[PDB]
């Protein structure tokens, strides 16, 4: 068995935020029916194709295990099919522009009358209360609005976006949490409900530690662990701190052998408070162990970049992998800056099911990120992503439509 | 009613990854018992205190609504209390260093025998088959190992960490998804199971789009939307792309009025493919609408920074908020780079329950990030974080211990 065996999901989504959520639902055992505009489909099918004329990787990596129907929900037949789908489903997920699903006639209020058990999940750029409620959002728009761009990068550079999908997949994972909680809640109430997740809120959740810092800054006028302390200055808002420890212990990105020509010849190195003695032994600085300028985090902070420079005198001499193999013998929290090339080929990531090779029709093999959490009682089976409208007939037949009704829908461009 | 009403959780966690997960469980209605080392407690209680002698904000913003017991699980009594707790609980969550819980005698195999219905959630830096399985991890160590640091920042600068908790809270949210799925699964099987989540995998999941790019790069030798195309060069790994669109449409961080003195006087600006005409009207370049050098994404790419420079001629003249109010009239996806100060005071974020003022004993008011997703059938009630061992006696009494038994535990330093 699987966690969501028997659950039916209507995936009325596109791009990344909504589809990441429903892909996980499929991997958990749900029947996910992706509802797509006839002849067009999810925009990711056509975006940044590496092979002409077939679905792009953007699509296949976000839509594994789903079924695809082509349905124009703006036609009379399409609206009726949508209603029948809603009546039979457990979950409906959508991430179209603000107002879009409403204008089709499928407001939450209507969805509720059709099926009081249905859970309706909606992703938008911003909350209902926001002055930006009607604003379209992509990944980095949310990173700017949610606090991440403000606090990422260097103090003497611009705000910087993260490569990680803070606005997209992150929001999808947050919606997923809400959908699973709503399924658990429905076990008690017998009713569905609406779950909304904004991209701004998803980014803010991950920036909780910077809201901690803002409050410390408001109270004290300084942030004792930030690069700016004590020889720099603070303004009224949490500043960018380069490669500082953030929510972790103090640390930095350090150069390893090759850094001049290899943009990934680096490690992250943590000075863990309770590990100062082992840290000193690792770098051959026994004299620093009890020296009062070095023996506490507070005393190190005003010359911490001298300390990092000293560690770097060692790390630039060996490959990042060697540097880590050595330093971890001293219980130092560190790791190489792994490139996507190293990740894509890493045997341990294949073994754990974190990077998964999947065979797609026409394309053949591709890699995707697998189900990130591991369960002792079940293993997701990750499959190909659907061809556009591959399952239209089957889905309509499951709803009880006859061959004549389906032929009429095709003639009327409802499918 | 609440989603997790009646669920009992043992929170054997510290710092940020584990505690973020169990805080959400508490907000969903679970009884979350935080198990803490006597006389010490979670390290976040004393990290970066802004008020002398009381719990730090790092702790209060991650431990709302929880109960706290002091229990030394290395003593004979403490082991027996832990066993009774496990027998009565639904979920046990831990994020101690690799091996730590095992060495106390609470391996998964033993947990299972005590209570076959219990779901055991475990966070570690790396997966079981990783060469780094025993390595300690903080936030940025995971960002380095998971692909984010490699691909974040500028092409001519170092790898850069994100301010967002990609390794910590993100991992907690991923574990939470697994725990909720396991509760749903247990409805079918009648059994608990083990759910494990590594910080490296959590980061990788959010970097799914960069694994897409790595495969495109492997096939083609170039990435047509990256800043390096077509006038720069590509190596064998996905490079850093500065403030480029990433998973979203092409875009950049643009200066607004005040940028020379205000590190947050900026917006993110998206050139949405289907919006080129409105974009041109917005900036007073009607001549660019059908000009073949400008009218498609492909034609714009080779001189896209000249286009951003031209937009910046407008944005530097107005404050970021005014820039956005104007540009959104043209259906342009954009938003200001909001500072943590702006976020902390934003009335709409108070109204949506995204930033929540909570009253803590002794401290008084503080702000926290609320429950990020919104539910139509219930509203989380966010409360204070527990004082160390505040609930020890109540928890032991609930387990059936007499006053003499509790007194003996105190004498024997079990509590
Ligand atoms: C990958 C990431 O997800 S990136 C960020 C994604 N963003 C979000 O999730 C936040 C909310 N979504 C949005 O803001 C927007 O969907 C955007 C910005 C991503 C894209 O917006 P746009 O491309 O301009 O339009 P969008 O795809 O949402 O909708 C286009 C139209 O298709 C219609 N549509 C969608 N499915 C169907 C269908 N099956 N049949 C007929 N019409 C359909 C919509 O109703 C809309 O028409 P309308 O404007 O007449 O009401
Ligand atoms: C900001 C951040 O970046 S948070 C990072 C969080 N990391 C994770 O979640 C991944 C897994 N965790 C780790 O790698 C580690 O816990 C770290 C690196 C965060 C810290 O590690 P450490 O220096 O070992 O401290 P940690 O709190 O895990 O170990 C505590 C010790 O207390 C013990 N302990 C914990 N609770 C109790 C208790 N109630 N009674 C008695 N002992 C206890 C542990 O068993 C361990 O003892 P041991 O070394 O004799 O086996």
């Amino acid at each position: 068995s699987t966690p969501l065996q028997g659950i039916k999901v209507l995936d009325f989504t596109g791009v990344q935020s909504g589809p990441s959520c429903t892909q996980m639902l499929a991997w958990f055992g749900a029947d996910v029916i992706k509802i797509e505009r006839p002849g067009v489909g999810d925009v990711t099918r056509h975006q940044l194709r590496d092979i002409p004329d077939i679905d792009a990787l953007y699509f296949t990596m976000l839509n594994s295990n789903k079924r695809s129907i082509e349905l124009n929900t703006k036609t009379a037949e399409g609206k009726e099919v949508m209603e029948k789908l809603i009546r039979e489903a457990d979950i409906l997920v959508e991430n179209f522009h603000p107002g879009a699903i409403d204008h089709m006639g499928f407001t939450w209020e209507h969805i509720q009358e059709i099926n009081p058990r249905l859970i309706f999940g909606s992703i938008k750029g911003f909350d209902e209360c926001s002055p930006y409620v009607n604003v379209k959002a992509y990944e980095n728009v949310a990173q700017a609005a949610g606090g991440a761009a403000s606090t990422t990068g260097f103090w003497d550079g611009p705000p910087l976006v993260s490569a990680a999908a803070l606005g997209d997949s992150n929001t999808g994972m947050h919606l997923l949490i809400g959908l699973l909680a709503a399924l658990l809640h429905r076990e008690k109430t017998g009713r569905g409900q609406r779950v909304t997740m904004s991209m701004q809120d998803a980014v803010l959740n991950l920036c909780r530690v910077k809201l901690r810092d803002q409050q410390r800054l408001d109270k004290l006028g300084y942030l004792e662990e930030y690069p700016q302390y004590p020889n720099g200055t603070f303004g009224d808002a949490v500043p960018r701190g380069g490669n500082a420890g953030g929510g972790g212990q103090p640390g930095w990105i350090l150069k390893c052998k090759g850094w001049e020509t290899d943009p990934n010849a680096y490690i992250y190195f943590t000075i863990q408070e309770q590990n100062w003695e082992n840290t000193c032994k690792a770098i051959g600085k026994p004299e620093w162990i009890t020296d009062p300028a070095y023996s506490t985090a507070h005393a190190r902070q005003p010359h911490i970049f001298d300390i990092f420079a000293e560690i770097e005198k060692y790390t630039v001499t060996i490959d990042k992998h060697e540097a880590v193999a050595y330093l971890t013998q001293f219980d130092i929290p560190c790791a190489p800056v792994l490139s996507m090339k190293e990740i894509s080929l890493d045997p341990s990531l294949r073994q754990s099911g974190s990077v998964v090779e999947v065979e797609q029709p026409l394309r053949g093999k591709y890699l995707t990120v697998g189900c990130p959490m591991k369960f002792s009682a079940f293993t997701p089976d990750i499959k190909a992503a659907p061809l556009l409208g591959e399952h239209t007939a089957a889905v309509l037949q499951e709803l009880g439509y006859s061959d004549d009704e389906i032929a009429a829908m095709k003639q009327n461009h409802a499918i």
